[PDB]
């Protein structure tokens, strides 16, 4: 599976760049966060990545009564499991037509403010196939505004 | 993938009639679920999915396991689903049931029409589904 | 999808010789000792085996059997326990060789007491094919794959 990705400022462009966690072969890309926030206690918080992404594969026959956009997921990342954060959703699920930024609903099991940080780790992109992942850093997703192309402003 | 899907009542058949990589399931009766609770949430419906068959390694069309998701949306309420992803095996002919944990210190109220859950294909990949009498 | 598992002990071989639960897309792990889980709390479960998953090699777009990624999911059934994986899912790379872990935290404001042969979380394949197992001492030459020259 193929990853093309906009970044969203010039600071997650340069994060991006020198990604230092990817290697050939991997299963899942981890993704950063990518500005100090703190988290409320026992609360749920929409946290945004600073990315839009789109997974490219092999189109293939199924069932249903030569590269195509297709959905994947964001799954935690094992070392989550040392905080008190949790993803509310289990494992998210984008869909192939999804051009908006990418988010993380994380719940923070702590009865104390949780700081992340810039450059934490905490999910991470998977194929539904669980494929090795490539990725690319792209300006546009489509020609759409939403999708960050097109003409204009 | 597609799906067959037994609505066990007429209110539920009614509201899979007037119904993409997951597809929504409803809540399909008012319900409250206790806080700080477990609650096995019945979906009112029976499915089996089908795929065209692939050569795997062990040691024309196949119903296959598929997957039960929260949705999205489900992050905005206090509930979370307890087996984080279900799994719904080939073989399994029963209700599909959500187990959704309540984490509020408060009861919490779902009706009828929520959508708090999807099914979902092991592939992703797009999936239709139509309403049979029986699997 | 064939798993090629390697069991750290006696104890676990024994276990896994005598499965009793497993064409079914996820196979139960079993809970190897007897382990308290502390209050409020997350425990790396160690799970007592290390395994390979096995697959035929397809073609992936990218910029004859082959190891392959698998998933760890709890069991429908820690629905009933105030047990929950902490990761959601958990995600084992292609090849990977250490000893497989459950994060799992305790809900509960009270100690839990997991027992040797509970079944909390099961292996499945990224595509929900059946699943086949086969005990084996290492998965490759090297230490960490528990093979190679011993001493
Ligand atoms: O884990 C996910 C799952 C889906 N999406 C995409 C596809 C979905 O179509 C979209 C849903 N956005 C929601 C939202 C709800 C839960 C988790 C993330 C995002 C939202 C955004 C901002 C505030 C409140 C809720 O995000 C995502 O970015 N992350
Ligand atoms: O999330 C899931 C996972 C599996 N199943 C199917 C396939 C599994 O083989 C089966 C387990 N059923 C249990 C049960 C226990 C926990 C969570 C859900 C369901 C049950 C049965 C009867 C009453 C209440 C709960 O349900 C399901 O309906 N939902
Ligand atoms: O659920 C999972 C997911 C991945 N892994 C494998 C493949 C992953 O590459 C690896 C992550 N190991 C971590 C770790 C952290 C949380 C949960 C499990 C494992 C670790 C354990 C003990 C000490 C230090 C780190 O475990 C695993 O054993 N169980």
């Amino acid at each position: 599976m193929h990853l093309k990705i906009v970044c969203l400022s010039d600071e997650v462009r340069e994060m991006y760049k020198n990604h230092k966690t990817h290697h050939e072969g991997d299963s899942g890309l981890d993704l950063f966060i990518v500005k100090d926030e703190v988290l409320k206690p026992k609360s749920t918080t929409f946290v945004k990545l600073g990315i839009k992404a789109i997974a490219l594969q092999y189109k293939s026959n199924y069932y249903y009564k030569n590269i195509v956009n297709t959905s994947f997921l964001l799954f935690p990342r094992s070392s989550i499991s040392k905080t008190p954060l949790r993803l509310a959703n289990s494992i998210g699920l984008i869909d192939a037509g999804y051009r908006g930024e990418i988010i993380a609903a994380l719940d923070n099991t702590s009865d104390q403010e949780y700081h992340i940080k810039k450059n934490d780790k905490l999910v991470q992109l998977v194929s539904f196939t669980g494929e090795p992942l490539s990725f690319e850093l792209v300006e546009e997703l489509d020609e759409t505004s939403r999708g960050e192309g097109g003409f204009g402003s």
